[PDB]
């Protein structure tokens, strides 16, 4: 029978499979009779079946305290196919191989690494798999609520916590999405009567500003008018779409953390749930330097691409193409890091599985942080600075100049990077997660055995399925923490970032689910009280996110400069208006340059006693930026103090 | 037998002592002692069997071999066990009137007193080598305190330990910067040009008050500016940075010590009324400053005793007296409002009492210091018009030094004067009241005084025993970490203080007060969150003290970016010409302290580039120092 969950005699559900074949140079007999006696003490091509009867599960459940299934009691009570796999795995790990020459091994952790065995896994049916396939696997059930209790009871506590965290995620990124939509409509509608994003488009005030080339050569004296196509759509990320949006984002990120702490407490109430500087930091410093190589490649790309060539402005198509190239390079370099972190972690002598995975987290998460967010931090914080008296950039300790931004507090490049990285990867990781299992399963089914007997045993089909590995949910937490960082660190621009995430996760909460019910082999239902080794990382990300949001609003949003302009530079002090009006902002902010243009920085005109040194406007604006940072951060940690 | 801790039979030590409407409580107390059986001095004793029987509920692990109570491998714990037995056993009636313990019994007034008794031994040696003026510097046997006076007193004297041993490092760093500020005093152009009449005495000021104040000169500042040098020349920066690192160090260092002692020992409507009085005292600090002004204004009409030294001392003493009187009033009112609300058990009641009285004392003490440090000498504009505080009364203005001598004088007189006065009461009140009792109740005994009689004549300690000591020491901690930029000797002033206090309290805990029940405690309790909040606020307030009220960042700015060919006619990083080129001119139709444009700049009396540069430096300094400090404590923890 193809749907055989039992033995030949029947009435005995299979709990595990392990496969090996050492019948056939010279050394083969050694592992042959190593594994020949290994199964002997475990007793209470052929697929070695492992089952745990009542008297075995009862006698080996005494070691670990697990609340059996009304109400529950500690270790003993009276009123689960999932826990059998974990019990069998624990039995395999505890029972060792006894010899007479002092070479003792326990479990197959070392056995499968050497190569004695081939594979080991539990198996499920073809029931709870179909009912979970219909409303939870296929993307048609977008709005259907998931049975997280069923997920916990079927695919283990770790997967249940991962999905509940994702279920809780879009449960309250919909409010962030609707706030983003409100800011979206405010920015889009109020593109006319605000003297911003209309001055730039108007050829009389924001069109007569003759800039000067940003780089050394092969750039002409452009005009601000060309900014129109990207300035009219800039206000959506500016104005009220920036200040209250990011303040609400900070309050939200500080509050739902504690809200999900309460959710975790509720879950615990429901379920039981009871030399360093070198090499390691050397490679991180090397990639901190290698972002320079990445941007050098990016320039070497678009310099040629500009000569090669829906209102596709140069700074839109160029930025999109550059972001795609950088994303491809980031994926390749992430593959390189996936190799090197593993190759350096096993070099050190680690502790058991828990500490090994904790160290692997502490290394790979930082590797991915510096791999992904380095470019975003470069563009956001220290990209378009350092222009002085003769217009001399820092030159980066060489003969190569630095790149300069646009008169908007360059954020369109940042939001394009966000959209193409966290949005492009959203497509691409799902593409691999859906298609790689199909293509490899088809390769196995069309290259190993073809034309079966029309009755395929369950173990054979499961063996043909892809393994899940010990780093099962590590990669999902990694990608989701990357999404979390992109949706909380840089959420000042792109108000629709959670919404772009929202539907994303609604697909993922199915797609992953789908790949967890049809593609990968069933995983042992491990028990965990939380996400683990990521929650402190989440707290650190939130603490850094408050500061980085303040720095995004101040140093690279050009919102504080306009607030300052219509509060203190528009009034009769420093100005000629009557009340808080934003008129004349663009002309009365940019500073003049003498070639012997008008660049973006705030500096004195050529002939002030302090020429090309910062003026009163710059110092006022930077004092306002620092005050805004201090006030917002203090208010945010005060708010989280009230919350927790 | 005056030294008799046993009954007539002997070999049975006393473990505790307790001593038409009248008939009601007479009958209630007559049957109360009946179920407890296993002026009269009821000697409650606990044999071994009752100790084992009713010590099982409160799990205590004590042997050598610390495994569990029921093992086969302490005069202190008998009092606690007897107290627990008294509290658990209730009085049974047939009218639905059930009372357990004497917490309600002594409140009504059926009994008079209840206390354990100690020896006249382990108390004599502990008086000599630990509680005597001849043994001040001798090392503490903290075990001899833990097993004799209880976990609470032991934790109090161990937490006070590091204020005597490793507060010495802070004190010696303070001494080092104290001597550094006095040696490099002539060759810094600061506090020398001020004392030089040629360039620092020609700067005529203008009156700070509306009337009865003449146009003075900076020359008179000399006697207070020359000694100001040690407070802010260069020792303030490294001093406060080291203080922040030091506090964010010993917090976790004492966490480690707490873990070590855990290894050693077992240790098993709101907006109104409550916040209304706090906002009322926030307003009443205005009344306090009005009172101090009214005092020294008249005193002005009445060893280089400059007006701003004698005045700052006299007004500080008057404010300290008023603060003590108000603290008595708050001790009354917090108790009178806390019992109004229906509280939980004793632990939660004392937690609420902590949360109320600590805030009351915070606003009582640190409000004046925050007023002087942060928002005292500001708000001068175009015609020299102060904010007037929503009235016809002007505000008070500071001196061209980033007024800090007033702040350090307030610290020295408050945390130093109280350091004397609290010890004075703690030493003399027991003597005077014991003498009153011994010379007014019974005189001329028969030369044999029973132990219980002498103990009864001693003062009671109460349920709020160590609450006041934690309160005063947390006040000292706040004064030595919040405002530790000036007065580098503040730890050293504390140090000997603590070295005396760690005896004085010790002394008063072996001769004056009645023995206290050895309560079970694993930490100071309900104060560690307060200490963490104090440290987090302390980093920020130290940054604001260095920036907004130290006049140090302006001194960095002058010789970094104003003594260079832009903004200055110099050639290096030199402090020359700082005083003249910082204060801004005022036109009456003087030269005040704030940084504003001269009378005739297109933005007249609006702020110049100097103030905006200095405030940008201040904000950058605050941000950088705070970020570095929490990064450092992240590395530490
Ligand atoms: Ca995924
Ligand atoms: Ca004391």
């Amino acid at each position: 029978k193809p749907d055989s969950l039992f033995f030949t005699d029947g009435q005995r559900r299979i709990d595990f499979i392990l496969v090996y074949e050492d019948e056939s140079k010279g050394t083969n007999e050694k592992q042959k009779r190593k594994r020949q006696a290994y199964e002997s003490n475990l007793i209470c091509l052929v697929f070695v079946k492992v089952h745990a009867p009542w008297e075995v599960l009862c006698t080996y459940a005494e070691i670990m305290h697990i609340k059996l299934p009304f109400e529950k009691s500690r270790m003993n009570d009276f009123y689960n196919p999932a826990t059998r796999s974990r019990i069998v795995y624990f039995i395999l790990s505890r029972v060792k191989y006894q010899v007479m020459n002092n070479v003792n091994k326990f479990g197959i952790n070392r056995l499968v690494s050497s190569g004695i065995y081939k594979a080991a896994f539990p198996l499920h049916d073809c029931s709870e798999r179909y009912l979970l396939y219909r409303e939870w696997a296929h993307p048609r059930s977008i709005y259907k609520k998931q049975p997280l209790d069923l997920i916990r009871k079927y695919y283990g506590e770790k997967i249940g916590i991962y999905f509940a965290w994702l279920g809780y995620y879009t449960q309250m990124l919909l409010l962030a999405a609707v706030v983003g939509v409100a800011c979206f409509l405010y920015g889009y509608l109020d593109q006319d009567n605000c003297t911003w994003s209309k001055e730039v488009c108007d050829p009389d005030i924001g069109g007569q500003i003759l800039m000067c080339p940003q780089c050394d050569r092969l750039c002409p004296f452009w005009r601000l008018n060309i900014t129109c196509e990207s300035s009219k759509k800039l206000c959506i990320f500016d104005s009220f779409g920036t200040l209250i949006f990011a303040v609400f984002m900070g309050v939200w990120v500080t509050l739902f953390l504690e809200f999900w702490k309460r959710r975790q407490a509720e879950l615990e109430y429901e379920w039981d749930t009871v030399l360093c500087a070198s090499a390691v930091f050397f490679w991180i410093l090397l990639i901190i330097a290698s972002v320079i190589g990445i941007i050098v490649y990016r320039l070497s790309v678009f310099i040629v691409f500009s000569t090669t060539l829906k209102y596709l402005t140069p700074q839109m198509a160029t930025s999109i193409t550059a972001s795609i190239i950088s994303f491809i390079i980031i994926m390749i370099l992430n593959t390189i890091y996936e190799k090197v972190a593993i190759m350096i972690t096993n070099f050190e002598l680690p502790r058991t599985q828990t500490d090994y995975e904790n160290s692997l987290t502490m290394k790979m998460f930082l590797f991915q942080f510096v791999n992904y967010y380095s470019s975003c931090f470069y563009i956001a914080f220290f990209k378009g600075k350092f222009v002085g008296y003769p217009g001399d950039p820092v030159y980066l300790l060489g003969k190569y100049r630095s790149e300069e931004c646009d008169p908007g507090g360059c954020l369109l490049e940042l939001t394009t990077q966000l959209t193409i990285i966290m949005g492009g990867k959203a497509i691409w990781n799902n593409i691999q997660e859906v298609l790689l299992p199909w293509v490899m399963n088809l390769i196995g089914r069309y290259k190993r055995v073809s034309g079966s007997e029309k009755i395929t045993p369950r173990w054979e089909q499961d063996y043909h399925l892809q393994p899940m590995g010990k780093l099962g949910l590590f990669y999902e937490y990694l990608e989701m923490i990357i999404q979390f960082g992109f949706v909380t660190l840089f959420v000042a621009s792109f108000p629709l970032a959670p919404l772009l995430a929202l539907v994303n996760n609604i697909l993922e909460i199915r797609v992953d689910a789908w790949k967890l019910t049809t593609q990968f082999r069933r995983m042992v239902p491990e028990k965990a009280q939380d996400i683990g080794a990521w929650q402190p990382i989440m707290q650190g990300i939130a603490i850094l996110a408050v500061v980085t949001n303040a720095m995004i609003i101040a140093f690279t949003s050009d919102m504080i400069p306009r607030l300052v302009y219509y509060w203190s530079f528009s009034i009769p002090p420093y100005g000629d208006h009557t009340y808080y009006t934003m008129d004349g902002y663009i002309n009365n902010t940019l500073s003049v340059f003498n070639i012997t243009c008008r660049y973006r920085d705030f500096r004195n005109p050529p002939g002030h006693p302090q020429e090309y040194k910062h003026n009163i406007y710059y110092w006022h604006v930077i004092a306002a930026k620092l005050a805004f940072i201090i006030v917002m951060e203090h208010i945010i940690y005060s708010v989280k103090f009230f919350i927790s």
